[PDB]
């Protein structure tokens, strides 16, 4: 049983919790609390090979950077999600990607842009600013919503293929 490690990073209000606790309480939660930064698991034989991933849930702001950082490095894959509804968390995949590439100390980093609250109306950032984005780091850009699932499985699973896909490089 392998272990995958991966963190969802992104702005905060963008859907971080509820997009992952909907794979692992097999529900959607309309109110969660926004400074938790909790740890969740789930073991799924993926590609026919039984895994086990370790998620977390990140709340934006940890006691001390080198706290935030040190997941930072650990981690194997992020997952990106920003909110279409909000153009804010959209320009702030920029840092992200920056930041966490840096932390690591490498170019080629497994990580998925996700479009969430696709279900939801008043949508700002169009799907091409988001796809062209996605293309110009080389990496996979798909639409979700924690209310519909819909997107969100494909995603997670699209993440730890990245990672393997950086790993058999
Ligand atoms: N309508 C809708 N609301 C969402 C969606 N995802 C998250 N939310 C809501 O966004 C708010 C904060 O969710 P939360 O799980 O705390 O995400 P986070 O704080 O960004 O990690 C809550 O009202 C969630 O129900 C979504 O896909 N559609
Ligand atoms: N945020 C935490 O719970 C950190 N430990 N857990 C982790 O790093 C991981 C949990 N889920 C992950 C997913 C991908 C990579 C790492 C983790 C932590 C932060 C500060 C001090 C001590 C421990």
């Amino acid at each position: 049983m392998t272990e995958y490690k991966l963190v969802v990073v992104g702005a905060g209000g963008v859907g971080k919790s509820a997009l992952t606790i909907q794979l692992i309480q097999n529900h959607f939660v309309d109110e969660y609390d926004p400074t938790i930064e909790d740890s969740y698991r789930k073991q799924v034989v993926i590609d026919g090979e039984t895994c086990l991933l370790d998620i977390l849930d990140t709340a934006g702001q940890e006691e001390y950077s080198a706290m935030r950082d040190q997941y930072m490095r650990t981690g194997e894959g992020f997952l990106c999600v920003f909110a279409i509804n909000n153009t804010k968390s959209f320009e702030d995949i920029h840092h992200y990607r920056e930041q966490i590439k840096r932390v690591k100390d490498s170019e080629d980093v497994p990580m998925v842009l996700v479009g969430n609250k696709c279900d939801l109306p008043s949508r700002t950032v169009d799907t091409k600013q988001a796809q062209d984005l996605a293309r110009s780091y080389g990496i996979p850009f798909i639409e979700t919503s924690a209310k519909t699932r819909q997107g969100v499985d494909d995603a997670f699973y699209t993440l730890v293929r990245e990672i393997r896909k950086h790993k058999e490089k």
